[PDB]
């Protein structure tokens, strides 16, 4: 039948990127007006990128970087392009698990702390959400206070750091202790029976779906949600954003589905796995969406506020509905722990996988000095200990700026495409989409219909040139919450971190020519000739010509 098929691939698609990004990426870029490039980049680049990206894994058998190395030794570097991309989403991501961790241990009491605003951290100018219409102007919210003046401490801006926050710190620290031991050692993603790791969420999200399109107000919501606006798509902001969350979504551009595909056999048919995996993943965001704007549409009503302004444009979005959803369900306290450890669960799993993805790249990259056995078990806390220094930023009063630095530009935007783009100009114009469809036809028993071939070749290198370059022309500064500049030297860090990987492609490129010997038209011809793509002879395997 077809549940075995969805029990045999898992429930790994959900994660953190899909109930807290999503969200509020389409909360920023309007409200429907996102999904229109959203469907778009799904059809067009996310789909067709992702299956490459699993289809040359399953075709080497190797990882991130040396199915590089197999299929181009030139442009080997998008390998070292995704390790870095990798490296700081590890380094930012973490900070997500340290927020929930935080509600989680917060929730441990008879009321929850951001139900209402009578304590220590709460702005005079707060109101209740039943208050604000029952009967200074402007009044804030006691969820948005908890958020941003007792788990956040908001400082004026990047430019002061303030001082540490220290509850926020050893919250960072438990997450990595626990990513730290699990996979030193070797503990799987998912624990125990996998049924538990995989249908809690879901069964999370369909009890705040259900409380959510139910609450009075789900109906303005919905109507923010999906009904797009035409002129916030001529912003080129939202194609990038829309973009760039289908690959933050789908972990592609990682080297993560690579590894992943490389375990899968020769004679595999990941094409059904890919589609079912990819609209499984998308449609979970769409449908969650429902839940978490439908919310919002209640506290716009209740609040007497539009819906583009009763939250946050920015990251905490998932950590203010989601936690004003649990307040309205009976016994808010039970709520409020399981959807936090379901919020831990799907980074936990994720975070898992990609610390492990990189430490697997990085000491295979360098052998010879990270043997397995003592010289890794110290190199696992070393990345560790490294990563919990660089996220100990964003720990700090200041430090949400540098996280929506980090989310915006370390693992998105430019960054993203170029990895994307480049994927798909060397497979389909260097490789030749017809030459890995000799392959597929042989891997997964059918040639497939011209839409793979026609989306790397033309569709996916159109949108990430066309978003690049028309995010260039109409140059807009990130800001935070819509109300913060950022300063001139902030944004240089930030486009250091989508320049430190963008440029791996470029300085790889210089560095093979330089090391190989010969005519420079020789030299890149050399480069360019595949190394036996699939030299693998244990499986029925035809040859690459
Ligand atoms: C590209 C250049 C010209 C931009 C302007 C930089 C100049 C104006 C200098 C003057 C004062 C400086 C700031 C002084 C103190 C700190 C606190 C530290 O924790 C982070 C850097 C930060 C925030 C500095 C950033 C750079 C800064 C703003
Ligand atoms: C009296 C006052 O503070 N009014 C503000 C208003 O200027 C602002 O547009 C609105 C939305 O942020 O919040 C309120
Ligand atoms: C539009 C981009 C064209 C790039 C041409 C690459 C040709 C690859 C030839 C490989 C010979 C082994
Ligand atoms: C031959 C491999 C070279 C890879 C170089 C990676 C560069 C990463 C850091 C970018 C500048 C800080
Ligand atoms: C040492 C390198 C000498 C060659 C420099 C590049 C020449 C490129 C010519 C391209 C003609 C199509
Ligand atoms: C909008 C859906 C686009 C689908 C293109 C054709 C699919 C062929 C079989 C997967
Ligand atoms: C390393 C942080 C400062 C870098 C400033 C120069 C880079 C500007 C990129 C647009
Ligand atoms: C091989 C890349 C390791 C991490 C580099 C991070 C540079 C900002
Ligand atoms: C009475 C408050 C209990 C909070 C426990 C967890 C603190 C991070
Ligand atoms: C037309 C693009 C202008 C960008 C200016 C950026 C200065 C920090
Ligand atoms: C490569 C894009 C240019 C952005 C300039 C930003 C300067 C702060
Ligand atoms: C609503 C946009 C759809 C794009 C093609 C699937
Ligand atoms: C925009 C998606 C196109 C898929 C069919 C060629
Ligand atoms: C529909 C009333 C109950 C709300 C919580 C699911
Ligand atoms: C109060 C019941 C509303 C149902 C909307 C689906
Ligand atoms: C792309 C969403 C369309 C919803 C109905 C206009
Ligand atoms: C929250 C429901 C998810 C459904 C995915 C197909
Ligand atoms: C208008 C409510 C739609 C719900 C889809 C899950
Ligand atoms: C920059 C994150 C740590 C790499 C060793
Ligand atoms: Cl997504």
């Amino acid at each position: 039948s077809k549940i075995d098929f969805v029990l045999s691939v898992a429930g790994g698609f959900v994660g953190l990127g899909n109930v807290w990004r999503f969200p509020y990426l389409c909360y920023k870029n309007g409200g429907g007006a996102f999904l229109i490039p959203y469907f778009i980049f799904l059809f067009g680049s996310g789909l067709p990128v992702f299956f490459l990206e699993i289809i040359i894994g399953q075709y080497t058998s190797e990882g991130g970087i040396t199915c590089w190395e197999k299929i181009c030794p030139l442009f080997s570097g998008i390998g070292y392009a995704s390790v870095v991309i990798v490296s700081l989403l590890n380094v930012y991501y973490i900070v997500i698990l340290a927020w929930a961790t935080y509600y989680l241990f917060q929730s441990f009491q008879k009321e929850l702390p951001w139900a209402h605003c009578n304590h220590s951290w709460n702005t005079p100018h707060c109101m209740e959400d039943t208050m604000r219409k029952n009967k200074s102007t402007n009044f804030t919210s006691p969820v948005i206070e908890f958020w941003e003046r007792n788990v956040l401490s908001l400082s004026p801006g990047i430019d002061h750091p303030g001082s540490l926050k220290w509850d926020l710190a050893l919250c960072l620290l438990l997450v990595w202790l626990v990513c730290f031991f699990c996979i030193w050692k070797g503990v799987r993603s998912t624990g125990k029976v996998v049924y538990f790791t995989a249908t809690f969420p879901f069964a999370m999200l369909l009890v705040l779906l259900v409380r959510g399109l139910t609450l009075p107000g789900a109906g303005a919501g919905i109507k923010f949600y999906l009904y797009p606006d035409i002129t916030r798509l001529e912003d080129p902001q939202v194609w990038i954003d829309a973009g760039t969350q289908i690959f933050f979504s789908y972990a592609i551009c990682l080297g993560a589905m690579t590894s992943l595909g490389s375990y899968n056999k020769y004679k595999y048919n990941s094409y059904r796995d890919c589609m079912l995996l990819g609209c499984l993943n998308s449609g979970t965001s769409f449908v969650s969406g429902f839940a978490i704007f439908s919310i919002l549409g209640f506290m716009a009503q209740e609040q007497g506020v539009d819906i583009a302004d009763v939250a946050e444009s920015g990251p905490g979005l998932a950590f203010i509905a989601y936690p004003k959803a649990v307040t309205m369900m009976p016994l808010p306290t039970f709520w409020s722990i399981l959807f936090f450890i379901m919020l831990l669960l799907l980074g936990l799993d994720s975070q898992f996988v990609e610390v492990e993805g990189q430490i697997t790249s990085l000491v295979d990259l360098y052998p010879s000095f990270l043997r397995k056995g003592y010289r890794r078990e110290i190199f696992i806390a070393f990345v560790c200990s490294i990563s919990y220094l660089l996220g100990l930023t964003m720990v700090t009063e200041g430090g949400m700026y540098v996280f929506q630095l980090f989310d915006y530009y370390a693992a998105s935007g430019v960054c993203l495409l170029w990895v994307a783009f480049f994927e798909c100009f060397v497979i389909a114009w260097i490789y030749g989409g017809d030459n890995l469809y000799d392959g597929i036809e042989d891997m997964i028993g059918y040639r497939p219909g011209p839409w793979m071939k026609y989306s790397w070749a033309v569709i996916t290198p159109v949108l990430c040139v066309g978003c690049f370059i028309f995010s260039l022309v109409k140059y807009v500064p990130l800001t935070y919450n819509k109300t913060y500049v950022y300063p001139n030297w902030a944004i240089g860090l930030g486009w250091s971190l989508a320049l430190s990987s963008m440029l791996c492609v470029p300085l790889v490129i210089v560095i093979r020519l330089c090391q190989t010997e010969g005519p420079f038209l020789v030299r890149v011809k050399y480069l360019l000739t595949p190394r036996e793509p699939n030299r693998w002879a244990v499986e029925r395997e035809g040859a690459t010509p």
